[PDB]
């Protein structure tokens, strides 16, 4: 009677097609075959076909039901076979996809499921280029879905089949259109469709409709909902969601059901005053996050998403840009749950300072880009956290000019979802910046040359020249190795093998001050919350890594800048953090010590003797200058005021 | 006034897309990037995108002409850009392709030509699998073609635009339909089309037609030709060809012209008596040849084709199977010139003893297969040497079953060219063998197990059970290293690291005797004329090589079997060849010496002392038994009779 | 010169058999234009070097072909200075075998050149920069300044791919991916003329008879190869310079060889054809029509200038005099 969702992750037989003999090894999903070679900095890591095969017992009692194989993600092309007969293809590495196998299997026996995954280079599947790894394989879950022959359809771009369209939302009332896809393979007849909105045990809406479904029908039903005096999803202040059950009934029996969240809110972006959520100004304190991790590549487990979100909330993050592609359903779920305003985007990624192009002007590429956009929007439609749809990152006009195609994507986004604005992330001047509703730039003033001050100049000049633009900062950052430490502050070469941590700290303190004074900037996103994989990189403390994270690739170590942001953004958790603790060897005659704290002041101790109190500045920073160390070991301690104080401590050597 | 054909092979800038920085190196076409890694036996050799860029000066005086970039071959996908704007894509590694660039260039300046070549794995472009290397890149010539605005069209699958259809051919008369594609971009008006057939300075046909061509017209004209008492293209006996000039004229001025050969013949294949050319039985003494070579991979220069053909003619080859794909125009030209009956085929290649599949049942694969077949037939239509179109090699029915698709390809071949029969090369029993007009099998009785005798049993049983089949042998062979030698004859393990030359010799002598007695076998083709590259191989004297050649990979050394065939097939060139000369170390008490000769007998000398004469058998082999060597060095000499004899000699050591 | 190490007994046997005067050497090899050092000054290295020298001399003592023992190739004094150790090796060679002189192959000025009885230099004037003429200047100046030195040329050469061809003569970048065959031909003709006029040079050795393996190379028509051979790595193809030397050095075997046959595509308005022959003269034919005879010069070279080709295919033939002549032929395309 109930819909079943069966995980098919364990024990698949794997081999590369370049291994011609046919023998296989066991693997377990999520899986990528690029977790060792790409992460070792091998620039020509394996990009081609890997094959997964599993024997699936089709239970006799599933006869009469409908059966679907749903894939959460396979990078980048998947060809699926049942009993070695081809059933379909998916092109795109980040969107879910589904095939019905109801009439393709033999009931009561083992059937072969074969997936031939290809992450070889293509010129007709975005992303074509990018500063990250194109990890190959079935790197998200695989499900066997089992439903009634009359069901809420899972066949609409592999979405849940329900779109809760937020037409009008205010504190007085919300009008929602529940769009429901129905799929019928039963004999001609009827069913009753019910849409139930609840808050815990309390019933908020219950709307019903009798529907006549022809054999073979695949149709869209639209049920209007009205909620009086709604409780709004209000970011981290109150991430409230209703639950919606959508169900089908025949003769007073429920025969199918799906649940989706309903987090109601309204928003706008003001060119002069920034982002407003539910009628109130909201600074977007944002970071970016790639979907990979040390040692496992992009084969992330649920605890990895959970941990990433825990670290961001610890830091006081209230906004995120999930670059550079559609990410996991579970990850958008955590954004919903924790109230994090989210920018979600398609992988329409340009070259940046590197070679080749993000756009190749041929129908196959362009049609496939539209498919990946429709996938993004339909598959992730109901997540309240998503407040912006991103259409590109660092495209450029030279050669194949993407401006007209990006206009087509913008119009398609607005058609698919008029309830959210489009955005984009640019490193260019010119017409590419004037298509999406909001615009943002990737700025590295003070890292890739210049000084942080030119970010202030760029922001002010652009805002004055183009007062209609809603200006954001879609990336800003600096590299750091936790193993590169020096007593003095000196700007390093960005592309070199020396990325002292103190420069990243300096960079973020200076850039944050510029942002904090400019409320017309509707959101800013640190590049990046975590170090991440990019095989071609040859910089910092090891190849193959982009080290602009606030936290290391294995999520183990928070860099000093993490705590600068935590003090400023997470003000209600008491803390004190001494900066430059990893710089154990000191040689400067005049030592400077610096702490980040939520307290109004702090006290410094050197070798157990107080150096006195210093006040925190407006950026939660306390600084002591001309501190005198003695030759050899020195114990440095900082303490907040109060009867029960907080402390941080380190032993440094002075010579 | 004249059509120009300008080679664009020298000095291109190259880089891999996995090299992200943008710097390049000079390369010169023909080029493959897999001439070192695949040939070293690296099984995961580079399969992905390589980029070639060249500045092309567009001369001011070309304004008013039409300009085309014609590619003879790029493996396997090519995306072409002019001034970095995409102009088109080709999918398929072995057929020619063309783009007009007339209205895409700036006249009087340098224009960028960029080719982005991809040999990454695909499941929608045959060949999907195969016992050979998928060498990537622009491995054949690139041309700039310059024509009048009214021209014999080069735009019909990049063919010459002229199809000389051999409708009826006999010694009394030949009826030919000259099909001519015309392309017009001039203002509405007329031109005169002339088709001129000559034999040296003698005029055989001259047919003319006035044609009215609308602006933008792309049309087909058909001019009937009648040749009384023709001189026929008759294989190696008389490879005679007429020359055909096809020209366009305006106001008594020739404005365009193309030349094509006309080699007239008729043929049939008899299920009981074999192949008949021009009404006369012709044993097809065939070999196969791949288009690669030591050190250069498939980036063959003209002297490489010329040399390969010289070696085959030296051996008395009169038939060839140019496996496993469309090969170079120049190579089919040499077959025409030297009278070699040719099997040409599409790369519809199955796995053999290896994993995966030759057929993936999806529209993209199937449509692309049809395109590669149409390319093959239209591009190579006028070569008299081609007498069979091959549709597949070792497909199998399990999983995706290609039988119905192969029937579609057979019907398409017959539509495109009713003047040649279809054929195929099978390693299967069953329905796949009953589609093409002729059928052939790949047989390794005595190499991959069993004994040569079971080839005789298979041939006789099949012929008796299925008397309607025209049976051929599309492959037969055995491996040999010239560096593996042993005094005794012992069958080696096929997959092992020991391939003694004497077993390959034994294999071919025994298999040839079986074939020679069976005239119902219409043709047999040795696998292979030359050792060739197959990165995944781990056998013989080094990895990465299929060593079943009669001649080594560098074309330097002829193995003993080469001379067995030469004695039997090239009977009018006097020769004597002592076998087993490379086996320098002898230990058998009773030595056997063996020579291949065109003479009726030969004489053996050991240490300058005659051992007497022995008669050649029916297979041009002379054998001396129980020859007594003395400890240490022995000089062995064999001599033909006559006042001016031929000799072969070797020094062996006996111990 | 069987560089850069003791080679097979069977190879020295063939030198004995065929009468080839042989330089045999130990692998005491320096870096040349590359990094690191040929000499590391520690007892283990030095004692092992002496062992390899004693091995060379005792193992190959009886080969008449061996007339020189080579002690090093391109060592340099900077850092660990091998001069004193090379003197020790020289004294050891003379002790082990007073019946042969020592020699060495240098790319340096200074004291390293004054230890062995004969000395030789590796010279690439006209390949690694400069012009062949500076070889003549170096040889004459050294000989005048140091009249006691027995001066040889232990290496001279230029790279060539048989797949790199161009109608015009232009010096390529040595380290680049374009090594046109005609520059190697030019290089050897010019250097040979300089050597031939200087009998005080006791021996000269082409680097190299064959292309050979050097994994770190990234030049010519493929990586991993030193392409200065007169013959290709697989021993299949003789480059044009092979036949220049054959005409000059093997005078009693009649021959004619047309140069630049691999350069099939011609575009120069005025074509030059060049043949190497043992004959006193030869005749050129273009499309079956004689262009007349030309005399061979003192270096067995015959040259025809301002030859007129017609658009498209041209058949070029050269023939020696006599009732039974020798010929060489090629078809080129002119456009
Ligand atoms: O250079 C960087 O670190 C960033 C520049 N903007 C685009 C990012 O993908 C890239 O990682
Ligand atoms: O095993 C072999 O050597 C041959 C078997 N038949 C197919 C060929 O491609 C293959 O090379």
């Amino acid at each position: 009677s109930l819909r079943q969702d069966i995980l098919l992750n364990n024990n698949w037989n794997f081999r590369f097609s370049h291994q011609v003999q046919g023998d296989t090894r066991r693997v377990d999903l999520p899986h990528t075959w690029n977790a060792q070679d790409a992460l070792a900095g091998k620039i020509d890591y394996k990009r081609g076909i890997g094959n997964y095969e599993k024997a699936l017992y089709i239970r006799p009692e599933w006869k009469g039901k409908r059966l679907f194989l749903r894939f959460d993600g396979v990078n980048s092309i998947a060809d699926v076979f049942i009993n070695r007969k081809h059933i379909g293809e998916h092109r795109g590495g980040y969107g879910a996809f589904i095939f019905e196998i109801t009439d393709l299997v033999k009931y009561g026996e083992k059937n072969s499921v074969l997936v031939r995954a290809n992450n070889g280079e293509q010129l007709d599947i975005m992303p074509l280029v990018g500063d990250f790894n194109f990890y190959g394989g079935i790197y998200r879950d695989v499900h066997l879905l089992i439903t009634d022959e009359t069901c809420i359809s899972p066949l609409d771009y592999a979405s849940p089949g329900v779109y809760l369209v937020q037409e009008v939302v205010s504190p007085q009332e919300a009008k929602v259109c529940a769009k429901v896809n129905l799929s019928n393979r039963a004999a001609d007849g009827t069913a009753e469709l019910q849409v139930l909105v609840t808050d815990g045990t309390k019933v908020i809406c219950k709307e019903s409709r009798n529907v006549s479904l022809k054999q073979g029908a695949d149709i869209l039903e639209q049920l209007p909902l009205l909620i009086q005096k709604p409780r709004l999803w209000n970011g981290c202040e109150d991430p409230f969601m209703y639950q919606v059950s959508i169900s089908l009934h025949k003769d007073g029996k429920q025969i199918d059901s799906v649940t989706q969240p309903l987090g109601l809110r309204y928003y706008h972006t003001d060119p002069d005053k920034g982002f407003f959520l539910n009628g109130k100004h909201l600074p977007l304190h944002g970071v970016c996050r790639h979907q990979d991790r040390a040692e496992v590549g992009n084969a992330l487990r649920p605890q990895h998403h959970e941990e990433d979100v825990a670290l961001m909330r610890e830091m006081g993050v209230n906004a995120i840009r999930l670059a550079h592609y559609p990410q996991a359903t579970y990850m958008y779920d955590l954004m919903d749950k924790h109230g994090i305003v989210t920018w979600a985007e398609i992988p329409f990624v340009g070259p940046g300072g590197y070679a080749d192009k993000g756009f190749v002007d041929q129908a196959s590429f362009r049609e496939n880009g539209k498919q990946q956009l429709i996938e993004l929007i339909r598959q992730h439609y109901n997540h309240p956290s998503i407040c912006f749809w991103g259409l590109f990152n660092e495209l450029k006009e030279v050669g194949d000019n993407p401006v007209e195609y990006v206009k087509e994507l913008n119009a398609l986004a607005k058609q698919e979802d008029p309830t959210r604005p489009t955005t984009s992330a640019s490193n260019q001047d010119g017409n590419l910046n004037f298509i999406t509703e909001n615009i943002a730039w990737n700025r590295y003033d003070g890292w890739y040359g210049s000084t942080p001050k030119t970010l202030a100049t760029f922001l002010d000049r652009t805002h004055k020249k183009h007062p209609e633009l809603r200006i954001g900062i879609s990336e800003y950052g600096a590299g750091a190795s936790i193993y590169h430490q020096q007593d003095s502050l000196k700007q390093p070469s960005a592309s070199g093998w020396w990325h002292p941590e103190n420069w990243q700290t300096y960079y973020h303190m200076e850039n944050w001050k510029i942002i904090a004074e400019r409320p017309f900037v509707w959101g800013t996103f640190v590049w990046n919350m975590f170090d991440f994989g990019a095989a071609h990189r040859t910089e910092g403390d090891r190849p193959g890594i982009n080290d602009k994270g606030l936290v290391t690739f294995d999520r183990k170590v928070r860099k000093d800048a993490f705590y600068f942001y935590k003090a400023n953004w997470n003000k209600q958790e008491p803390m004190i953090y001494l900066a430059e603790k990893r710089c154990r060897l000191r040689y400067q005659p005049e030592q400077t010590f610096m702490a980040f704290t939520t307290a109004p002041e702090a006290e410094l101790f050197v070798n157990g003797v107080s150096c006195g109190k210093q006040k925190a500045d407006t950026y939660s920073t306390v600084v002591w200058k001309n501190v005198k160390l003695t030759s050899g070991e020195n114990i440095i301690r900082v303490t907040t005021p109060g009867k029960k104080p907080l402390t941080d401590e380190v032993t440094v050597e002075y010579k």
